């Protein structure tokens, strides 16, 4: 394997996906088995370079704050699926590094896991 | 032009650096005029590919409680300095997403 902490498992289009929680990512990313892809693409700038990638079609995403529709960047070069600021803002998540490792906590104060 | 939120400004080597706080970064990153570099390098795997980057020599970094000595990756291909999980652990930081903003606080709600 899973990504390191902080990580979260979410149902995305009916399948569980374990994400690295990534405050440095502007948009969320799927890396393998993305399902149907749109013919729309975007320029993705990473830490080490940049490349063009496709968006997925819409997926239902089961957030603790309630389900929403979301489309992901399919980036098969990326080592882990990433949950970026686009969905973190919807979750109003809190990420805690005090204690061992790191835990994701919802807006209700309930710990999310994964 | 600062990095997007969540962001924090820390003194490194005696001067402030505004970091993008990045829970997706395994180690912390400087991007420009980083000072003395180690002879050592790391393989850095980013979202789009990987290659090697040099470690800096040790730096004095001013955290909330205490100074620490820390070394950074120098990644000039990266658009912003990144405060990764290495220093987030040392700061015992919390990141809060609220409205459309994001804020970084200390182990007990003290802002940074």
């Amino acid at each position: 394997e899973p990504p390191p902490e902080p990580r979260i498992t979410l149902k995305v289009g009916g399948q569980p996906v374990t994400f690295l929680v990534d405050t440095g990512a502007q948009h969320s990313v799927l890396t393998q088995n993305p399902g149907p892809l749109s013919d729309k693409s975007a320029w993705v700038q990473g830490a080490t370079g940049g490349k063009r990638y496709r968006w997925t079609t819409d997926r239902k995403v089961h957030l603790a704050t309630g389900k929403v529709t979301h489309s992901f960047l399919h980036v098969p070069d990326c080592p882990y699926p990433l949950l970026g600021r686009d969905l973190l803002t919807k979750l109003k998540a809190q990420i805690h590094f005090e204690g061992s490792g790191a835990q994701v906590v919802g807006p209700m104060g309930q710990p999310l896991q994964v």
